[PDB]
């Protein structure tokens, strides 16, 4: 084959390169292209930059453009539309405060049609690795631009990339096809087509019925018992991938009784891991025992785990006051229930199923975990605003992890920041995240690194569950389904049927 039909929960968005919601990642990194471009090895090559020089001090770059690249609708990609692209992103700074970079470009210039020059307030490391991010750094034809912006919105979503949006269709499908004037590479396939199929349940049946040929995404997919099925029908393709990030609950340290480190310690011990993953998850996920596994940038330290261990989870429980009333199972401390209050979206069933586990587990030691479920608005906000007792919470991949998942620690509208607002040395965690993302000397980053982690592990702000992988069902004719290094990728000019 060389055309597919695929699905994705929800459209693709109006795909402007430079905003969030309801853009799909994915679909801005089919259409628009950056600079420099991320490596598996955690390096970047050069991409519509062919090279790049920076001042002594690391404060000024210097990128020299390639010269051939055309943007799908013939108009030429050279400094002054990368500049431009580059204004319109920063015309709107204070939406990319999550990103570092968004704050540290003081100003971008054309020096040339394929000499363009970044400076910045200082020395910041992550510099390439975020240029090469799905957005906001990516380059949309600037006669699209509205009223020379894009904050405001675009026009055609014209990019320089493989893939070229042909149609649209809110709630039902987009549709995309390829670049044939693309600078590199040209894709096996010709046509992609994306159903809107926002339930899970709905995609495998979908994939059943042969409405749709391929299926690419994380843990929620499809339903896991359905996945296993298919990874033993012959008819079918399936893959896991090895793990791309963490799923865990964010513990609110400025809240009763999450407050307390002695509880926060105590739900660390109390939750069998593995035996979650293979109740909800049907087996198919790691066990996670750190904020990041052992295999991610800068974290390998040792960090020791919590085991399951309810006899720990009761004791710690006991030494803070936390002790059990004549005739009831819920602790009680100064007249007070041990109640905490767990948020999830309450229409995802493996968020209901994750969510019910963990209540009971927490009930064997004692602790009443209230279960919110809500409508996705409210969740967000609750994590915006810090009103949660738990909420499940997941790390962003690479190369987002550790040090834009970090950095993004200190914006305080954040789970994150809200989470952590409790902690006596949040001041000092959130300036050494300042610190790692400058130094260069990197025996310091690491130091750093292992501080900030090892405080963040110690305090037990996290209850890490599972390192998640990304998973695929297929038609066979599609062949092998390669994983993208960015993990909000989907590698679609790889696919290649006919090897
Ligand atoms: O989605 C956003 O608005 C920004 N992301 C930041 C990290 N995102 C990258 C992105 O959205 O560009 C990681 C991710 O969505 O996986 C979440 C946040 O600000 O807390
Ligand atoms: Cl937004
Ligand atoms: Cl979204
Ligand atoms: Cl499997
Ligand atoms: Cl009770
Ligand atoms: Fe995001």
């Amino acid at each position: 084959p060389d055309e597919i039909t695929t699905a994705w929960p929800v459209n693709v968005g109006p795909l402007n390169p430079h905003l969030y919601t309801p853009n799909q990642m994915f679909a801005q990194s089919m259409v628009y292209e950056p600079l420099v471009k991320y490596q598996a090895d955690g390096s970047v090559i050069p991409w519509l930059a062919k090279s790049w020089t920076h001042s002594e001090d690391g404060k000024t770059w210097t990128f020299t453009l390639r010269d051939d690249v055309k943007f799908s609708n013939g108009e030429p990609f050279d400094a002054e539309a990368a500049a431009e692209n580059f204004r319109a992103v920063l015309d709107n700074r204070q939406r990319h405060a999550w990103l570092e970079l968004a704050n540290q470009i003081v100003d971008v210039k054309a020096l040339s049609k394929t000499e363009l020059q970044i400076t910045l307030k200082s020395a910041y490391y992550p510099f390439l690795q975020e240029l090469a991010l799905p957005r906001p750094f990516r380059f949309i034809a600037p006669s699209q631009f509205k009223n020379h912006e894009t904050m405001n919105g675009i026009k055609a979503p014209i990019g320089t990339g493989p893939w070229i949006l042909q149609e649209s269709k809110l709630n039902q499908y987009d549709v995309f096809v390829r670049n044939e004037n693309y600078w590199g590479e040209k894709p096996a396939i010709k046509k992609i087509t994306f159903n809107v199929i926002p339930d899970p349940t709905t995609r495998a049946v979908a994939f059943e019925t042969g409405d749709i040929d391929l299926l690419y995404g994380n843990e929620g997919l499809l339903p896991l018992d359905t996945f296993a099925r298919f990874s033993q029908n012959p008819a079918y393709h399936t893959q896991l991938s090895q793990p791309i990030e963490t799923v865990m609950l964010a513990l609110n340290t400025a809240k009763a009784p999450t407050n307390e480190l002695a509880v926060r310690e105590a739900l660390n011990y109390a939750v069998n891991k593995k035996s979650l993953i293979d109740n909800a998850l049907y087996g198919t996920q790691q066990v996670a025992d750190t904020l990041f596994a052992p295999s991610v940038p800068y974290a390998n330290l040792g960090l020791k785990p919590s085991q399951y261990d309810p006899q720990k989870a009761k004791a710690l429980l006991e030494k803070a006051g936390w002790t059990l009333p004549a005739g009831k199972d819920i602790r009680e401390k100064n007249g007070q229930p041990l109640r905490i209050e767990l948020s999830f979206i309450g229409t995802d069933a493996l968020s209901k199923s994750m969510a019910e586990i963990i209540q009971a587990d927490m009930r064997q030691i004692g602790a009443d975990v209230s279960l919110i479920g809500e409508e996705e608005s409210s969740i967000y906000a609750r994590q915006r605003d810090g009103r949660f007792g738990m909420i499940f919470h997941r790390t962003w991949g690479a190369p987002y992890d550790p040090h834009a998942f970090l950095s993004s620690m200190r914006v305080p509208s954040h789970a994150d920041f809200q989470a952590q607002q409790g902690l006596a040395d949040k001041p000092l965690i959130d300036k050494e995240i300042g610190e790692v993302l400058a130094t260069h000397d990197e025996t310091q980053r690491q130091a750093l690194y292992r501080d900030i982690l090892t405080r963040l592990h110690d305090e037990a702000v996290y209850l890490p569950i599972s390192y998640i992988s990304m998973m695929v069902v297929s038609k066979p004719e599609l062949g092998n389904i390669p994983y993208a290094p960015i993990a909000t990728e989907i590698p679609f000019e790889q696919i290649k049927p006919v090897k």
